[PDB]
Formats: C-alpha cells, sequence, structure tokens
C-alpha cells in the first residue's frame, strides 16, 4: 500500500524554484545531508546519555557515502535518531512551511541558494541534483518507511521491505543525467573536505 501527498503550497514552490533556477553551486546539498545526518546523530547520541537502551538498535554513530555509477545513485546513510511515519509526511521532521517562506523571501531580497541551510529547509537542494529522492528511515519502536518524490508537486510513504535497517536514515539521491560528476570519488572527497571538515562523527567515502 502506497500513500501519496500533496506537498503544502510553498513546499512545492521552493521545489519548482530550485530545480529550475539557473544555479552553477550545486556541491551544496551534499553539505546539508551531511548536517542534516549530523543533527540525526547528535539527537541519538543526547538521549542514549539517559537511556543507553536507545542504542540497542546500533551503537555504532556515523555517516556513509555510497556512489554507484551503475544505479546512478549517491546514498547518503546515517545511524542517527532516525524519522516516524508522523515526521516523514510533516515535511521531513521540519517546518518546511515557515522555513520555505523565509527562503524564498530571502532570494527576493538578494540572498543566494546556497544560504538555504539557514532557514532549516537545506534538504530540498537534494534537488539541485536529483530527479529522484528516496529516504528510508527506521525510528526506534517504529517501523522502517520509504518517503519519495520526482517533485511535481507529491511525494509518496510506504512501509520499507527492502534491507532493514537498525536504526537511522538512509537518503538516496537519483541523480540526473548531467550530474554525474557527484559520483567521482575525488569530487566527493573535494566536497566533505571543503564544506565539512567539522561534522564530529566518521565519514566514510565507498569504493566502487
Ligand atoms: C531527509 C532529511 C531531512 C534528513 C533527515 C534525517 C533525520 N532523521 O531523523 C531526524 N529527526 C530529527 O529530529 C533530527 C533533527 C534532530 C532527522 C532530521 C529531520 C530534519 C532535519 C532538518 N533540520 C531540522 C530543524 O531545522 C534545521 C534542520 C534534520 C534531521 C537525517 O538523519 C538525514 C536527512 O538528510
Amino acid at each position: 500500500e502506497v500513500e501519496t501527498f500533496a506537498f503544502q503550497a510553498e513546499i512545492a514552490q521552493l521545489m519548482s524554484l530550485i530545480i529550475n533556477t539557473f544555479y552553477s553551486n550545486k556541491e551544496i546539498f551534499l553539505r546539508e545531508l551531511i548536517s542534516n545526518s549530523s543533527d540525526a546523530l547528535d539527537k541519538i547520541r543526547y538521549e542514549s546519555l539517559t537511556d543507553p537502551s536507545k542504542l540497542d538498535s546500533g551503537k555504532e554513530l556515523h555517516i556513509n557515502l555510497i556512489p554507484n555509477k551503475q544505479d546512478r545513485t549517491l546514498t547518503i546513510v546515517d545511524t542517527g535518531i532516525g524519522m516516524t511515519k508522523a515526521d516523514l509526511i510533516n515535511n521531513l521532521g521540519t517546518i518546511a512551511k515557515s522555513g520555505t517562506k523565509a527562503f524564498m523571501e530571502a532570494l527576493q531580497a538578494g540572498a543566494d541558494i546556497s544560504m538555504i541551510g539557514q532557514f532549516g529547509v537545506g534538504f530540498y537542494s537534494a534537488y539541485l541534483v536529483a530527479e529522484k529522492v528516496t529516504v528510508i528511515t527506521k525510528h526506534n519502536d517504529d517501523e522502517q518507511y520509504a518517503w519519495e518524490s520526482s517533485a511535481g508537486g507529491s511525494f509518496t510513504v510506504r512501509t520499507d521491505t527492502g534491507e532493514p535497517m537498525g536504526r537511522g536514515t538512509k537518503v538516496i539521491l537519483h541523480l540526473k543525467e548531467d550530474q554525474t560528476e557527484y559520483l567521482e570519488e575525488r569530487r566527493i572527497k573535494e566536497i566533505v573536505k571543503k564544506h565539512s571538515q567539522f561534522i564530529g562523527y566518521p565519514i566514510t567515502l565507498f569504493v566502487e
């Protein structure tokens, strides 16, 4: 059973802007996703300070970057707190309506797309490079779910029957045909070094 939902209008508008605006500095998507993973990792770590059993679903806190040139996907995996079904539906655990409004207002005033993270909606920068994004997630005591959208105003949510994750979130970027540079080891390394040097969890770049 797959449920299909409409994005709030403001979010659909932001996604369209991201997809259709000319902007060459697309590499910022990766910093935003790694930042999100870091925040989710902070949260499970904090909760584990008073309830160690929350780590029964996995003690290692890290981020993996997995390029697949055959499938044309870049996958970012973390072992953070994970999202519930409600989190996914409610704009991936974010106050995206108010964030997206302010961001589009700032862009009107002369801000640039790279500042998206300041408005709490950095996730949507994924659409700079991806034609479709799948988010697979698992929170303690809830089921594993898959969220997916190719923009166009809607997203789906379903119970995921793929490889079980202990706990955390996997973001699978199905890259646009002209954005395969983000599957190359040296390019990814460059971006991580430039934008994510002070992330406090191990980031492992898989090779093929
Ligand atoms: C799909 C995006 C949004 C995403 C979410 C999570 C995640 N898993 O559990 C979570 N649940 C959370 O509560 C974690 C934040 C602690 C999150 C999460 C949700 C929203 C944000 C965006 N923030 C939200 C607030 O404003 C700044 C950006 C970051 C991570 C993640 O680990 C990686 C990601 O790329």
